[PDB]
């Protein structure tokens, strides 16, 4: 019924209204304290400046340092990217530090999109092409963007 990771979210929330970060916004709409709404911006100077990305975060009443779960509600090709869609970060391992905010996802995916990290890709095919073909690439990149980057 309660627990305690719960009530932590809601201290969360109050404090994002107070000064959220500058970029990214992680935010409950409609949906329960479980999900969450949250969209990320392309960085400046990338391909996806212009373009708009918008991903959910999962959070479980197991613990307030548990490591929690998040993915993109839009299908998109990405440099690393597992099966279900989750991104491969420092953060969803243990090294998640009780200390910082759920700012701290925000920004980093934020950043992967920039540089993401040669070391151990999810995708091999587009960490390839990224060194091998990069007209190959920056075509898949505007392709996905282009896709969510007007649905009226």
């Amino acid at each position: 019924m309660s627990t305690p990771a719960r009530r932590r979210l809601m201290r969360d929330f109050k404090r994002l209204q107070e000064d959220p970060p500058v970029g990214v916004s992680g935010a409950p709409s409609e949906n329960n304290i479980m999900q969450w709404n949250a969209v990320i911006f392309g960085p400046e100077g990338t391909p996806f400046e212009d373009g708009t990305f918008k991903l959910v975060i999962e959070f479980s009443e197991e613990y307030p340092n548990k490591p929690p779960t998040v993915r993109f509600l839009s299908k998109m090709f990405h440099p690393n990217v597992y099966a279900d869609g989750s991104i491969c970060l420092d953060i969803l391992q243990n090294r998640w530090s009780p200390t910082y905010d759920v700012s701290s996802i925000l920004t980093s995916i934020q950043s992967l999109l920039d540089e993401p990290n040669p070391n151990s890709p999810a995708n091999s095919q587009a960490a390839q092409l990224y060194q091998e073909n990069k007209r190959e690439y920056e075509k898949r990149v505007s392709a996905i963007v282009e896709q969510s980057w007007n649905d009226s």
